């Protein structure tokens, strides 16, 4: 009789790369790279809030058109391009820190403090920053200015009794005039102190025309100062002073801002990019270096397939180390559709094929733990540093670039290491898996069958399908047969 | 006669980590993360300097209680949290780049310098800063007040006409009211100017109360400059002038800054953490990420177990890729302790057991050689990065946070992988150690014995206990007994 | 007959690292890190730009010296050491990012324009920077003094109607005299103030003496401002105004600024370092951090070897895991020269040797797909940090320094681990490809042979030239000599 030794092919493989070998056919094999999203962010299951038409700055101001963001909170913060500001004209030295600060405490909550103004007119408004038809201003800052035709020197205090950090947001008004100076503040100079038992911000306000943005050549420089509990706000102003109307709170937790044109959708997904919310199934992704969540690494690779299967062909230079897969087994079975190893025989009674359930289980059990390792398990990353700039900046800049294309690249190498490593290993196993069948069915036969050399033995006995069978399942007695096999053996 | 191959086991086996699986049992294993420190920082083999109750910056300045740390050196230097300035009240602008550029200097080594100070009273004093118990003021420092009641401008200057850079330290007095100012400066405003070839610092003081600290209202703002040789120190004064008494030198060395509350031990070890000094046998830690010396590798993982021994039980879904070892041979020896290999045989004699020594040390001398690239290899590391912070700073503290982080998880990746990796071949190599083994001891027998499948040979002839011996030590002449085991095997 | 199968050896082996031992030979290994350069900057095929005597600054600004790099484009400048300024004195705050700036943009394309300086005297002059043996004054800037003994205020605009951003160069004089800047200005104090829509930059000179510089107390301060787009720049000044002549034109790219002294050489190469221009072949190289073009990646080694072919020497503790190299096959053959894997034999009409080429090939393939992943696959690297400092700073060089050596040390442990493993696994692959010819071999032979433990097997029958030809190539008929051969196995 012929008992042959096989494994499984398919008329559609995919090829991967190996460390040995650009382009080996597999039998199956699964993405790793994410490139693609649906294009929503999905609000959830993280805190959304679309800033829509609002900076986070803006909101946290109190510019009239974002009102409704008192006091509120979010995981992840959304500031759309298309945002923009229509109240009085204001810039932040160190703005990105002030954003990235308030993003990173995820939260606008605010609580109202009664400063002692006394000689100075509170409620200070303009005609650029109308709120319900009637001109306003920001609605966390108090402008101060004459009263009576007199800006006394401001001394005031403010102890933080608490057991929290209080965020203190203020301004200093730069005129474009000297005449305007004096009709606020009656005072020609004006000058603004807030200390702290530890810091000291003195702000000399700059009387002159700047380029008018929306008609106004004033403008407004916004400062911020934390005091702690056991500190005290300290505030002197002789004129200039936009004051604070009390504290934020101040927190800490894995809260972000992040810039996207992406709608909001109703869904739950863990990753979140500005392309919109991705899969985190894969360990790798292609579709933005910028992410908050649970979210698969950036890689620069477009793709990146392992191998969750043994080879489809043969190839002599990419062959297993164990040589039966590709090697003296000439070819795969796409006709065993039932397992992965099997056994081919021809007797009296005719011709069969049967699967080896325990090796193709092995071959499986072994890909599934390497694929547990990597499918399913990314970790969670919240506010990082900004990746993307509207403007040149220099040094800093240059460093925060620097940074992350030194981290993709390391990643990216890692990745694509761990594919070919895999893969090598994948390929090596599967044919191991192979050899080991062979040779247990060769030390099973004894000295009743001979090794034809192509994964095929000759059985050198009347072996029925029952016969067959037994060697299959492992309940074949060699001594049974053995005068038969040695007597057809060893002859003329 | 039999002849059976087989492998040693162990009653209590470790759980280790490979490739394709997550839980395999080894008969050895040794830990690669460092958990524990002993709590106290050792006094050696680094230079340490306590800083006990004061700051670097403290004791640079020159406050009384620091008296005691005048022109010494450190390799690290440690701030206690308990630190706390009593000498007049002080802010630096860009306090860590200071701080750090001294702890990395690693010195405060100083030389007083002959200023010429004609035209005013040198020697100011405080009753915030008493020495002892006379009023007093820091001793690195020279306040400078008016004599006669007047203040002339001040032009002085000093060259660098040395081999090495200068440090200058200098600050700035902000009285707390215009009276102050007059009594000391007798100048309504005041102004200081220091200059290089290089650069230049201009200072305007800002007369105002701040919250009093230690019943102060008044300030200190302090400024450094380096003069390299060739160049100038230039000081223009109008009043509020904080002068320097002379220079530090600064080094370029390994020194550093540490923050902890560990004590002081007698001891020797050559990695501190702010938790104490730690072992440094192994490649990785988890205790901290803030480190000083030749240290381990801060990681995420709180254990990563390097097998160090073979597999200890059968298990399919991880049987080694030649198969012996929970493999065709059925399990290990727990009997067999003189040896990871060997030989169970049963004759006409009896039964006995002998390990083979040639092919224990070749596993052993491979696992061995992996343990050298591993342990007792660590790095060393000196002045770094600031890893943790008492306050908020928004863009900088974000991208120092963000380098440390990308570090921390691109090591964790290369320790789980080097783990998984090593153990995915050591399992193999041992695996292969054992089959090469079989192999050669069936190669010996030749036409004498028959293959029983588990590991096991049934040899055809009477084989004594020196016979046995023999095949054990290479020393088997098959053609001996070649025609009693064929008639033997070879009948009805 | 005799027919051993074995393997090549040379005498003139190479020592590589593996993961199991520190030191074993191969046949043959090449260097995988770059440890050289020729010392020479190649001009192409990178546009090279030679500083020579001029900084960038200074050729930015129009220092007479530099009046040849007008409008000049780059992909790399080159600052040379010996360089020197030979104009009116200058300082630059945040001189780091300017020079980034421009030499990340990679032109000196500069447009002028009619700016209305109307009531002051235009393009002041000084001794300090004579041009054509005739006092002068910076290229692109405009220096402004009094007219008629009047300085107006000045109130200046100039929009940006253009698609591209404008990049303007501007200074502020700070004379060291009250009495000059009298003279120059009439006004007894000067102030400097630009804007744009979204910024504004205000400056008060500081009159004051300084340290000479080439006989020169006096100073000037440089600034920039970048106008985008619909934008406005406007300059209002009451004195002390260095004005610009226009703007240079901002471009993004691959250009980039390198210090170094090496001569600039007519050659081609890719990479350069400042220690030269360097080959890319090599994944790894040990010359410099500092790069750019198509570059190997810096790591600490001196040498790394990876091994191209198999093991040259028996070694028990590294021995493939096949055991055939170095195992049972006791030595390679050095007199096989046409070949890696062979047969030699013995039969009645002498002794042969002959190579087997399919074997060979398999392993040279093998070797020549990993040399493929990691020969001549640099990756492009342009404008980047700075990696060498001339001063102390502090907080900020700590973090460029510290990103830079975390980057250094990742990047060697992927280098050591990479050859380590290659290494191990090309050792392997070599000992699989004996196997797998020593195993075909014996199956061909079936029970007409018996293998005799050390690579031979001993052939039962007449076997000439032509029947040795035919287990070489293959055409081995089994069935032939099987009687002869089993009358002479088995016997007494």
């Amino acid at each position: 009789a012929t008992l042959c030794l096989g494994h499984h092919a398919v008329p559609n493989g995919t090829i991967v790369k190996t460390i040995t070998n650009d382009r080996i056919e597999v039998t199956n094999a699964t993405e790793l790279v994410q490139n693609s999203s649906i294009g929503e962010i999905c609000d959830s299951p993280h805190q959304i809030l679309d800033g829509e038409n609002c900076t986070l700055i803006d909101a946290l101001l109190g510019d009239p058109q974002c009102d409704g963001f008192q006091n509120k909170k979010w995981d992840l913060f959304v500031e759309r391009s298309k945002a923009y500001s229509n109240c009085y004209p204001y810039d932040v030295p160190d703005y990105a820190s002030l954003r990235s600060l308030v993003a990173s405490s995820g939260t606008l909550e605010f609580k109202n403090e009664s400063f002692n103004w006394t000689g100075v007119t509170q409620n200070g408004t303009s005609s650029a920053c109308i709120r319900g038809s009637s001109s306003s201003f920001f609605s966390r800052l108090n402008w101060l200015t004459h009263l009576n035709y007199t800006y006394p020197a401001l001394n005031v205090t403010m102890p933080n009794k608490e057991q929290f950090d209080k965020l203190y947001i203020w301004g200093v008004h730069h005129p474009g005039t000297d005449k305007d100076q004096i009709f606020l503040y009656a005072q020609s100079s004006g000058r603004i102190t807030v200390s702290t038992k530890r810091s000291q911000q003195a702000v000399i306000p700059n009387i002159g025309s700047r380029p008018r943005i929306r008609d106004i050549p004033s403008r407004i420089s916004i400062y911020w100062t934390i005091v702690k509990p056991g500190d005290i706000l300290l505030i002197n102003s002789t004129g200039n002073l936009i004051a604070p109307r009390g504290y934020f709170k101040i927190r800490s937790g894995k809260s972000s801002i992040m810039r996207s044109d992406a709608p909001i959708g109703k869904c739950k997904s863990e990753c979140i990019t500005p392309n919109g919310s991705i899969p985190n199934d894969k360990p790798f992704q292609n579709v933005n270096r910028i992410t908050y969540g649970a979210c698969p690494r950036y890689v620069k690779h477009s793709t990146l397939k392992l191998a969750t299967g043994m080879r489809n062909v043969p190839e002599k230079q990419t062959r297993g180390i164990f040589g039966a897969i590709a090697g003296f087994i000439e070819n795969g079975w796409e006709g065993m559709v039932d397992g992965w190893y099997g056994f081919r025989h021809q007797n009296s009674e005719g011709r069969g094929q049967a699967a080896d359930l325990k090796s193709t289980q092995a071959a499986i059990d072994q890909i599934n733990g390497k694929l547990n390792r990597l499918i399913g398990k990314t970790n969670e990353k919240f506010h990082q540093i900004e990746k993307e700039f509207s403007e040149v900046e220099g040094r800093v800049q240059d460093l925060e670039k620097y940074v992350e294309d030194t981290k993709i690249d390391l990643w990216s190498y890692n990745a694509e290491l761990l594919v070919a490593l895999e893969n090598q290993h994948t390929i090596d196993l599967t044919d191991s898996e192979m050899n080991k069948l062979f040779e247990k069915t060769k030390k099973q036969l004894r000295e009743n069958a001979e090794d034809m050399g192509n994964g095929c033995f000759k059985i050198y006995h009347k072996c029925d399908n029952a016969c067959i069978e037994s060697i299959r399942n492992e309940t074949y007695d060699h001594n049974v047969y053995r005068d038969e096999a040695l007597n057809n053996r060893f002859q003329i």
